DNA sequence: GGTATAACAGGTATA
DNA sequence: TATACCTGTTATACC
């Protein structure tokens, strides 16, 4: 450890991991694979090989580096996706106990209402083409299977991408994944009429956005979320 | 892929299914490894990940246990997230903007189902909120209590958790606080809350949203 | 004596 | 072709 300090009983792995943390915080490395390999650091610190592996693995969990296969660690910063990855541990309890299912629906409804209100209020002359091509590519009836579902979720994503906030897209993807993960026994009984109703509601929504009237858009969105 | 994450999620869902309660009820990890056809460092990495999460307790050579409280992981995630500040100077305001997208989803709900049982509660809350006198201690406590009783109107435990999380996040983020400017800030805040509760009584969510937007713009 | 923690080499998919 | 991930082995201090 370049300082002659064993620290065996007090877990010497903490010493090397905090030394690596300090060396990274000292702005002595770049943003990629500037850090050496495992054997180089092992020989430089006169320690074991599995210790450095555990250190890096713990560091990745803490959200500091990233490794894939046959490449050194790439130092980065913990973004919004890292927080969502570290979370979701208690999400199973919510779907386990009877409640919470309506709470997630209410949260999603509030989020979508807020974002559609912001989009209708800050409606520029360029984002109209995005929603136009979205409703155009989601207008034809060619595949009544899962293609319409992915088209609808892509339309929702491009609608949520209007503000331009990295945390917004992250939480949107997280909520959509947590919602589609709790859809058991999906059957194709009345999904075609559901697709037609969704198309009509999207047409009404874009018409209300063009006319600058969030009331009708909010009513159509509430009706769509109540019809499920 | 990586075996580690597989057995990690397996033991996570096992401890979530309430298969083992308090104490050292887990079997020997050697025969677990022999049955799962995994490696020794994988189990050590899984235990280290669980210790970093804050669910098990390993000191010397004893076995792991369960952890019912969840306050350690909260401050852990707080310290881990409150770091991305020097990268984006104004992007933090985006996070503040997120708070907007939350509060605008609250003042427009009082006119939905609140009839009289919540009106008395918010009135008796704002009574003490206005009776408060201290600028740094009483006014901040009154403001957070008003925000809590506002978030508790729909009756949702997730909303309260999100609100307190945003509160502690902004508290850890903002490093400098004022006293003279905060006085007029909370003054205008409760002056606008008066109009907010007036519009709530009159069943007009537009005026409440406008007052909230003006309060957020006043900073 | 059981416990975790320590060290080493060897075979193989992959960029 | 060079890389790291996974699997093989044994030695040692403490309760």
């Amino acid at each position: 450890n370049l300082r002659s300090r064993p620290l065996a009983r007090k877990k010497l792995s903490e010493m090397v991991e905090e030394e690596l943390e300090q060396m990274i915080r000292r702005r002595e490395f770049g943003e990629g694979e500037q850090l050496p390999s495992e054997r180089e650091l092992m020989a430089f610190f006169n320690v074991g090989r599995p210790s450095v592996r555990e250190a890096l693995a713990a560091l990745k969990r803490k959200g500091l580096v990233q490794i894939n296969n046959g490449e050194r660690a790439r130092v980065s910063r913990p973004s919004a996706d890292t927080i969502i990855g570290e979370l979701s541990g208690m999400a199973k309890d919510f779907l386990s106990h009877p409640g919470g299912i309506a709470h997630f629906e209410q949260l999603r409804l509030f989020f979508e209402s807020s974002l559609v209100r912001y989009a209708a209020e800050h409606a520029t002359d360029e984002q109209i083409d995005l929603l136009a091509k979205a409703l155009e590519i989601n207008s034809q009836s060619l595949d009544n299977n899962a293609a319409f579902i992915r088209s609808d979720v892509d339309f929702h994503r491009v609608l949520a991408e209007i503000p331009g906030n990295p945390i917004f897209m992250a939480i949107h993807v997280a909520l959509l994944d947590w919602l589609i993960a709790a859809r058991p026994t999906v059957t194709d009984q009345a999904l075609h009429e559901h697709n037609n109703v969704s198309y009509q509601q999207h047409i009404a929504i874009v018409d209300a956005i063009r006319r600058h009237d969030p009331d009708e858009a909010d009513r159509a969105l509430q009706s769509h979320l109540n019809s499920v």
